[PDB]
């Protein structure tokens, strides 16, 4: 009765990794489209006009456009705060900095003030740069999308740090922060922990194919009524 909840933890973690994987992959690829047609025709006009469009805008909560001059086109256009620039972002500062687009750890959304996450990816007109584009997707999107009995999932990065928790209180804590007995290691294929009272088993499943981050699906499932 002890591998066959191995297994099913395993397995769900597994479709779980698997699921966020092509629920962003989608996402990564509307944002390198953007850039590449933003890299056709950076004039200012033609970059609001495409970040304007409703594949745009039904996606992502807003997408931009920043370049090394500090000008900022964002849609829906929000006013920024005062002193605002893109260029000391971390959506930026990780674009500009990498070969492939790149997705952002969460971070505080300088136009709503909420918890976000960002997709950038640097636009090139023949190699030469034009500026980063980015798309934003909220803390609660993510928390919905690992959401979708015995337990949950939450997304932590490869360096342990947790990213997306249900229990808000948790993003953004590394793993000894939050299970600071027993703490979940990455570098086990399992971990049993006390939480609530109650005993927990931890499962790691590694995220293929996102573009310049290294992060994994944790599923943390009561033992007892796992185990029953």
């Amino acid at each position: 009765i002890r591998e066959d909840l191995d297994n099913y933890l395993n397995e769900m973690g597994e479709v779980t990794a698997d699921n966020i994987q092509t629920w962003l992959s989608g996402r990564i690829l509307l944002i390198e489209n953007a850039a590449q047609n933003i890299a056709i025709n950076p004039e200012p006009a033609a970059v609001a006009s495409l970040l304007e469009q409703k594949a745009l805008t039904s996606t992502f909560m807003a997408s931009y456009l920043g370049d090394a001059t500090g000008h900022f086109t964002i849609r829906p256009d929000a006013k920024m705060p005062d002193g605002f620039d893109p260029r000391v972002r971390p959506w930026y500062k990780g674009a500009e900095s990498s070969s492939t687009s790149t997705l952002t750890e969460p971070y505080i959304d300088a136009a709503t003030g909420q918890t976000i996450i960002s997709i950038a990816t640097a636009a090139k007109k023949a190699g030469q740069s034009v500026g980063v584009v980015g798309g934003d997707l909220s803390l609660q999107t993510l928390i919905n999308t690992l959401s979708a009995g015995m337990g949950y999932a939450f997304l932590v990065s490869a360096d342990g740090k947790i990213l997306v928790h249900p229990d808000k209180a948790l993003v953004m804590k590394s793993l000894k922060e939050a299970y600071p007995q027993d703490t979940p290691r990455i570098s086990s294929d399992f971990s049993e922990v006390t939480v609530d009272g109650k005993t927990r088993i931890v499962n790691f499943t590694p995220i293929k194919g996102l573009p310049s981050v290294n992060w994994y699906i944790g599923l943390s499932v009561d033992k007892d009524k796992a185990f029953s």
